[PDB]
């Protein structure tokens, strides 16, 4: 009468299953916006100095945009690329001076340098038609930094909520959390749109990060949790895929709406529809039963088989742990480093999601340069994800989860190489092998999350893929500045930096144990002993 035999009599994957699976990518595309960072709320568009002058001059004669910015606005590439032009303004009087729309400017001065250049007061004006947080609070050149401020403030969040939002989620449920860690991220986001000044925005905005990977990762170990053995593989590479999906309805909603306040606005209210949905979902079995609740656990037992319409065995009165468990099961840090096969694997999944983050920020850093739209490159950023997910669900139950990861973490490490060393000018090559790393990338991420929640106990498994998921946003957080110092030694010494990371990383998953078709692991004592 293991939760395992019994859930198979059941049915392993049933309409409950489906129902479930469903409601909960429902779910997966809610962390799409808030993990895709200020990529579409901070855009910067061009911008110069606004000019009271230049509005009635505008209409005189007949104008452009493109001649406007012409000989009305300060040339670039002097004293750097475009920082004159960008937010300095001459203040010569384009008012009562009627020098004609041929000779504006060029009859006082007789050169442009030379001229006199004033404060860039006056707000600023901006190309394009809607409005991100840069143009609101005028965020252009005095206060450049505080957009990167933001961005490692929210990052800084996420690692913070990495650490600790796992402990609530595994010691008070799974299904408590993912209602409370959503309701705060649903009432952040709404109110976030209202945020008067700077500060509240990013207050709230750092809320919504620690909270949001709480609330992904307990569905996904629910989910995890409800389907069977055999069919953990396709409930994981469907979750992901849901979010990828996600993250494609997110930029085509982001071109839709511009309006940055709207934009958020119009995300984070449908999450009260799934928070109105959270009635579906029970608590994980596997869990209550850990507690010592088996009353509970054989009331939803007989749910499931009813929703299965499968006639549930007569075996559930007797329903508990293999072997009888102490009173208490309760988690804790401590209990993460004690046994030394747990220590090894909690150190090596660490590693492994260091290195991921590394290498992605690596290749996406060393990019060639961007297109002139910027909802079309990340909707193929996005749509270069979905190869990877078709790869991946067809070769874990034939090849194992172990082959498959280290070879995809060597071939982005390879990627990088050839990216080193092979010519790196322009050419239809260079973008083709860039796509390549990015699907061997994505599928390393994909892979370490599975293997990484297949092989912890289940009373702890939540707090251990959150601690070992830190390092990916404390590698993202740091790498930035690496990089940028290393280049100062050599011209290409970070890249090779990428490639010795990449092959020790695809070394090191080696040691680690194959989950091939095996139960997930209820009890620490039991985990320690999964190779043997
Ligand atoms: C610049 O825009 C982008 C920003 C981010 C990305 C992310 C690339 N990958 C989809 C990352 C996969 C990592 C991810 C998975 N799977 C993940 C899973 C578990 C994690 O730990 C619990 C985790 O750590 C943050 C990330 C998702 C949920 C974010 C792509 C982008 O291009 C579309
Ligand atoms: C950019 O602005 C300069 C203004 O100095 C333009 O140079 C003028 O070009 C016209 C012909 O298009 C000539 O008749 C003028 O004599 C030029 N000015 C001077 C001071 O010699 C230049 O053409 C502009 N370029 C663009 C693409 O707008």
């Amino acid at each position: 009468p293991t939760v395992d035999d019994v859930l198979e009599q059941v049915g392993e994957f049933g309409w409950f299953q489906k129902q479930a699976f469903l409601t909960l990518c429902l779910l997966s595309a809610a962390f799409a916006p808030i993990y895709v960072g200020i990529v579409f709320l901070g855009f910067t568009p061009d911008h110069r100095c606004r000019s009271p002058g230049v509005a009635e001059l505008s209409q005189r004669c007949g104008w452009s945009l493109a001649e406007e910015l012409n000989y009305t606005v300060p040339g670039l590439g002097a004293a750097g690329e475009a920082f004159p032009r960008q937010c300095r303004r001459y203040e010569v009087d384009w008012n009562q001076s009627a020098l004609s729309c041929v000779d504006p400017l060029a009859s006082l001065a007789a050169n442009r340098s030379h001229l006199p250049l004033g404060p860039c007061q006056h707000g600023w004006v901006y190309d394009t038609p809607g409005s991100s947080i840069v143009t609101e609070f005028n965020l252009v050149c005095a206060d450049s930094w505080k957009v990167d401020l933001f961005q490692s403030c929210v990052n800084v969040g996420f690692f913070l909520g990495s650490l600790g939002v796992g402990y609530i989620a595994d010691r008070f449920g799974r299904k408590l959390c993912l209602l409370a860690t959503t309701l705060i991220s649903a009432v952040s986001g709404v109110l976030m749109a209202v945020a008067p000044d700077y500060t509240s925005m990013l207050l709230f905005r750092l809320l919504q990060g620690l909270v949001s990977k709480g609330s992904w990762m307990s569905g996904y170990t629910l989910i995890t949790e409800f389907v069977g053995s055999g069919y953990r593989r396709t409930v994981a590479i469907l979750y992901q895929m849901a979010f990828t999906v996600g993250l494609v309805l997110l930029s085509g909603v982001a071109y839709a709406i511009p309006h940055w306040r709207w934009l958020q606005l119009a995300v984070s209210l449908p999450t009260f529809l799934f928070l109105l949905y959270y009635w579906c979902v029970p608590e994980s079995p596997r869990w209550l039963l850990s507690q010592k609740r088996n009353t509970q656990a054989i009331k939803i037992m007989d749910h499931i088989a009813q929703k299965n319409g499968k006639l549930p065995p007569a075996d559930l009165k007797m329903l508990s742990l293999k072997e009888d468990s102490t009173e208490k099961l309760s988690p804790s840090f401590a209990d993460l480093f004690r046994t030394p096969q747990l220590r090894k694997h909690t150190f090596i999944l660490m590693y492994l999601w260091f290195t991921s983050s590394v290498l992605y920020q690596g290749l996406i850093m060393h990019m060639g340069a961007t297109g002139g739209n910027l909802y079309l490159d990340f909707f193929y950023s996005a749509l270069v994800e979905f190869p990877a997910a078709f790869i991946i669900l067809v070769t874990i139950d034939r090849v194992g989860r172990i082959y498959p990861l280290a070879v995809s973490n060597l071939v982005a490490g390879a990627a990088c190489l050839i990216m080193i060393f092979i010519s790196q000018d322009l050419h239809w090559l260079n973008i083709t092998v860039a796509c390549v790393g990015r699907m061997g990338i994505t599928i390393v991420f994909q892979m370490v999350c599975l293997v990484n929640a297949e092989l912890y106990p289940t009373f702890i498994r939540n707090l251990g893929v959150m601690v070992c998921s830190s390092l990916c946003d404390l590698g993202g957080i740091i790498t930035p500045f690496l990089v940028f110092r290393l280049m100062e030694v050599w011209q290409g010494l970070p890249l090779i930096l990428f490639t010795v990371v990449g092959l020790v990383a695809g070394g090191m998953t080696l040691l680690l144990p194959e989950t091939k078709g095996v139960a997930l692991p209820e009890t620490i004592e039991d985990a320690e002993n999964l190779g043997r």
